[PDB]
């Protein structure tokens, strides 16, 4: 099955989660998905210091087991420091490398030594071959004997690599389809389609391209309320234009 | 006094440590200099779990120790993660926030409460008008009165800015010399001649350029036998060839 990650940007309260956690159960119950929910404890580099940062750890991973308990949902959460992955694991079924974090050893390993599916996400900066590395990284802590790191390997073993776009001169970001077939060489490979579209609703249209190159999975935000949102309002989608993209995707990857 | 902040990239043994830091000697007795000697303790984000790592942060501190109390040199490093650093401030003089973490917020906050001048690497997927923003948080961490980072207040609570050079393309780093004038409007500014050359020497080069254009200061990595490196050999600088750089730089800056 396709991948689907999807939930709002932070947590930014129990009541919040448990609404779009609601409003995600249509998708959560679609056959052809293997569902996510996706919803961050902290913000680690917002503009100001009196930006929201979210719940953090111990308060936020508390949150999510409670939407596990609740809705049934696998969670996917990122992590930022040394010694959050394995109690972050105990909730967490997929543990996500930020894109800045993306060649960052000892969090790569840390993360690896646990039972959780590993979502690396490429830096802004990085070559797409090149993350080969951090996927091998990775690989090696879980099972040593690898050498070289190739889709089938990782796939086994819960590694994956996640497309969120390049930097394009300043304040923009383009999406280098290429990288798509680059990086699925090495592992599974996610599109994130909100974070990837900064420019200074173009999240259907680079997600409907993604599908039609050849992805494992959509990771995509949404909201109930977008207006109201406390991170990434502007760019999260509504459930119902969620559901959307959904259709199309799973359109396109039916004829291929 | 022009800020110089010289030494290896990484921390390879003492043995190598002293016979830089002896090298040195005359660079860090010029009277139109203000020298910190660099090392690192750590290599976050090698290429390979094998590659040399560095001593790490005990080890590190007490290495680095040895040297300021030897050749009674300031002492400048790097840290990774928030609980290092004010224990890397009981050593180093300067605290320097990598590149990749130049947004990160409690990182920043933690270095800003210790004594040590903080020097932020602006990151290679970062617009220069927008690294205003973590300059403030160091500020305000150090005043909360300031509304505005400025050049003035940046002095005075000592944050600076460092350019490294902006991701172009894949596997590429162009400096846009335009960042060191608009960097200096909110903090003093070291050009990083270094890391800020990768193409798919031009330290000197750039070095000159940068100094023409007006800057604070001058980060350079210089090593003794750069084939015999541990961490970036191909890009450091005999010490002689630093001394010649220095010694440009300075009639540079002389004329203007
Ligand atoms: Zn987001």
């Amino acid at each position: 099955k396709s991948v689907l990650i999807a939930g709002p940007c932070v947590i930014e309260s129990l009541e919040n989660l448990r609404s779009i956690a609601t409003k995600l159960q249509p998708l959560a119950n679609n056959e052809r998905l293997d569902f996510y929910f996706k919803a961050s404890f902290d913000k680690a580099n917002r503009t100001s210091l009196e930006s929201y940062r979210g719940p953090g750890l111990e308060k936020g991973l508390e949150m999510l087991q409670t939407i596990k308990e609740e809705f049934g949902y696998k969670i996917l959460t990122d992590v930022h420091e040394s010694y959050q992955a394995s109690v972050a694991a105990k909730v967490a079924d997929i543990l996500q490398i930020p894109a800045f974090l993306c060649r960052q050893t000892d969090l790569i390993v840390e993360v690896s030594q646990t039972n959780a599916i590993v979502n690396i996400k490429k830096g802004q900066f990085m070559n797409p071959k090149d993350m080969q590395y951090s996927v091998l990284k990775a690989l090696k802590t879980r099972d040593k004997s690898i050498q070289s790191p190739t889709y089938e390997t990782a796939l086994k073993n819960g590694v994956w690599l996640c497309e969120r776009g390049s930097s394009f001169g300043y304040g923009n970001l383009v999406v280098d389809m290429r990288s798509l077939k680059i990086m699925r060489e090495f592992a599974p490979v996610i599109f994130d389609a909100t974070h990837s579209v900064q420019m200074p609703s173009f999240a259907p249209i680079l997600a409907r391209a993604a599908a039609a190159v050849g992805i494992d999975g959509l990771f995509a935000e949404t909201h109930v309320d977008p207006k109201n949102a406390l991170s990434d309002g502007a760019n999260m989608l509504k459930p119902d234009e969620l559901e959307q993209l959904v259709t199309d995707m799973l359109k396109i990857q039916n004829l291929f």
